[PDB]
């Protein structure tokens, strides 16, 4: 037998930073959670019980903490780019770094209407995401996200023309309603390395927020002829307005409402044009998924 | 041996309904879990085998939604008291109806400044609740909750002055991080009936913001002695403004956000006053519990 | 305003312990989550911010850990009370003291037919709890559960003769699934102190264990007129097996699993005597609660 | 821009089979959740809005109940390779079907030393799963994996003589406490289609026992050097007892215990030698991984 892949690391490590401006009295929080795994010369650790090999997942830990604190934290492509950096940089053994960043929401509180100055609310589980691969003599790989961010809506979703053979019970409808979990992610052009990642910093958050504004837009606004359709646009307004992202991918579970039919009680109307209550369903859900790049 | 206390029903019901309104074109969703549990004269379906005393579970189902047909399904105190009260007095043997309600977040869709008419965007897991017990010729208990909302202050928090004995380990300190999931509740005086929770209805909204509104600009503003101190300044409030109201009660876990010593890497300082990273913990949590009531 | 009620303290403490024997070799492993709450004259806290009366939450954990050292862990009834205890006697001003410990389960491994001495697997996400409340002057009052423990018979379980009205779509059936996931409690009758707590010592594994028992015999055994009049002869028993327990509480949900009718397809037959296909459903699920005590 | 890549079907789907054998009287129950996810000429249904290339994702539903009720279910294997080609020659459009099984376990009670004929009970979260990727003209490719398998040995596990530099604080240390959670995917050789699936049937439930079985004994019996090299030892015996395997993928989280310090107070001896009580950390965690194959 051989080693064929290996990687090892730290999981699950949160880390907070706060920022603090002296002038203004304003302070900023981060929180994340941060994945770093390792690959190398590192066989023989399994093979042979050769430990000397070894970065010890308990130093990763550390490193994460002594980086936060000399480096700044956002973009998380930027600190995804450092953090992997290091590693390659540091231990001639190890080659590549593979660095996995959830963002939790920090968002300041209006009071009275203004922006208090360290006062927080967490507004949604969406999360902003980020995978950085490093790999010595192969630049950085950067794949961003947003993930868990919900919406519904109650009209202006069609389903209709599907294949119909002796396994098809559904009814082809002109008015339903759509509800999906958006995953989506943009993954940028290889880069050389830390400098030329340092050159494109003012990209990530804007794309990030194009990202976010072309989803929620498209989605109100297209009179959907199933979600296959639907994420297409999405993703295709993307691709248009960041020259710099080479594919986008779309994750969506079609999350189903289903109506429920009354009719049996004393004649009660709730189905179609009198549809109002509706059973949501927990299980079984679509699932569609696309990537799209360019021609 | 004989049965002490008994009650049965069907939990985890969800509901969904639209309002559309012919003459704006704007529709408006609720989406909701609602559990239903009955208690009366159904011990001999324990003791007996004597399904005849059974409303069955399925029945219960199926009365939500045909009550949420029927009648509006907001405020959530007006429809668990709709729903309540139709068990005890539809059926003779059946006494009381206890009415769990969890209202989960819709809220309209901004797109280019202009609220959309048909989407909907799920901001955060807080919840709104309500507990119903409709009790026959006991009239009416409500207790509303708003739980699940989660917030941080970097600062203006301080813990000192505690008991310290040979069990203590724990610093005092002058600046620390406080951060919270809310889950408050409050107890409304008992209502004989239906006509008179009617008679109430422009409260329910209006509480619910008045306590969501002191929660989070009392929680911004003190400069904390304590999560003790803090709480017990918020239930004041709230029964300040709304008279109808018999008791707050608050529970609060203290999530906490250690301090890393780095200072063995390099000397590197981020404690005290050079505390910028921090390690959120996930567990253990103080829990603070607090009723408070009127003099 | 005044406060009603308070209780404060350390939630979700993870604690494990293990026990080596040295003539043997054999070592034994324990592990729980411990919640201690605290009630007295702590008011003050709350309304003055007089931080004097409070014993730190960070020195409760500690206080926990120290205990565990001390004293041994098995049973948990006697664990729970030993630390509820020591608040009341150490703290003049703390009057009661409120326990809550799940066991997790750690099996010893079989390896060759042959227990092995220091390795173990987790058999399930049952778990073992207790809640104690220590009340200065008022002695300690037990209650012991098995919960997570979850069973289902594909036979022998019927449920007609329920009530029918216009609400009612429900079949009558003499052949169904039961599934369900037990939640069963015992309480305990009072003891004096400490000293009582311990000249019982013995039966709390024991009425565990017969507990346990009762509930898988009577699930598998009973030809089910419903879930009501099931879990009232596993109560019924319980309490004639021991009778230092004064009242048996079971909480118990009804996981539907529903037919799916075929016929539609080439008329394949997939419901009553030919059901073979079953799709388990999510929710909702009826919820069935009753507490049996002595006449 | 152009679609890439695209796949969409249905995901959660939850399925029970029950077999009842009329001579013995004795009924065996199998639970699934199964996901299809298809792939082939439907890029028009996201480009130009075009259905009729959509084989609905409520179809996929109808033919997963359909299967099971046509074909064992058993072992999962196979179940899931029928599932895969039907789709691949019932549409000449879908060229690669994706299929993912995951098992519950439902085990025969055993009341008073005799197994119950219908009666089951769920012994712990580990399930079995396969991935099945059946692609036209490329055959049947399946990995088989078990995972939610957690285990702890309190001794003979170490970890010394790993790297250390200025990022190290980790003591080395000759006796720890060493819990996991075990996911292990073994990946067959490709088979060239259903009638080769068929004829190795009972390979799989053999191969997923001997996978369990040296996965228990391995972790049991290793005086380990690192959760790497027990690893490794545990893939290099599954590929020499089965040679159909290519590839064995072990990815384990090292889930730690921290020892307590508690000589701060009254002296108390806790670490080393002394060590009984000790803090399960619920994060961070080491992850492991690697891929063995055959030299
Ligand atoms: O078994 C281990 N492997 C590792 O790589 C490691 N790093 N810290 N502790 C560890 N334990
Ligand atoms: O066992 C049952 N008890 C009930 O109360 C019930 N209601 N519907 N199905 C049921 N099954
Ligand atoms: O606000 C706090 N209240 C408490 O009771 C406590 N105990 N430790 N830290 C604490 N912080
Ligand atoms: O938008 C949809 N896409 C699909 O592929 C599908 N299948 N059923 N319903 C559906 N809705
Ligand atoms: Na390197
Ligand atoms: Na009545
Ligand atoms: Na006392
Ligand atoms: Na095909
Ligand atoms: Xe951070
Ligand atoms: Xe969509
Ligand atoms: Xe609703
Ligand atoms: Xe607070
Ligand atoms: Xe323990
Ligand atoms: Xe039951
Ligand atoms: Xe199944
Ligand atoms: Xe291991």
């Amino acid at each position: 037998s051989a080693v064929k892949a290996a990687r090892y690391g730290k999981d699950n490590v949160r880390v907070y930073k706060v920022h603090k401006d002296e002038k203004t009295g304003v302070q900023t929080v981060y929180e994340m959670t941060v994945c770093v795994l390792l690959e190398g010369e590192i066989e023989t650790s399994y093979t042979k019980a050769d430990n000397s090999v070894i970065v010890a997942t308990d130093s990763i830990k550390n490193t994460i903490y002594i980086t936060a604190k000399q480096n700044p934290v956002t973009p998380p492509e930027l600190f995804g780019s450092i953090l992997g950096t290091h590693f390659i940089e540091k231990y001639n053994h190890i080659h590549a770094a593979h660095v996995n960043i959830v963002c939790h929401r920090w968002t300041r509180m209006d009071i009275d209407g203004k922006p208090h100055p360290h006062s927080f609310i967490r507004d949604s589980e969406e999360k902003r995401n980020v995978q950085v691969d490093v790999v010595e003599g192969k630049g950085i790989d950067i794949k961003s996200s947003l993930s868990g961010l919900t919406v519904l809506k109650s009209t202006n979703s069609q389903f209709w023309g599907f294949l119909r053979d002796e396994y098809t019970t559904l009814k082809e409808t002109w008015d339903r309603i759509l509800s999906t979990d958006v995953d989506a992610t943009w993954q940028w052009k290889n880069f050389s390395g830390l400098q030329e990642v340092r050159s494109h910093v003012p990209k990530f958050d804007a794309t990030w927020a194009t990202a976010r504004e072309v989803t929620l837009k498209t989605f109100a606004e297209d009179n959907s002829a199933s979600v296959q359709a639907t994420m297409y646009k999405m993703a295709e307004q993307i691709l248009a307005r960041q020259q710099l992202i080479e594919t986008v991918e779309y994750s969506l579970p079609n999350k189903h409402y289903f109506e429920i039919d009354l009719s049996w009680h004393k004649g009660l109307q709730n189905t179609g044009k009198n549809a109002e209550v509706f059973a949501p369903q927990s299980d079984p859900n679509g699932l569609i998924k696309c990537t799209v790049g360019r021609s």
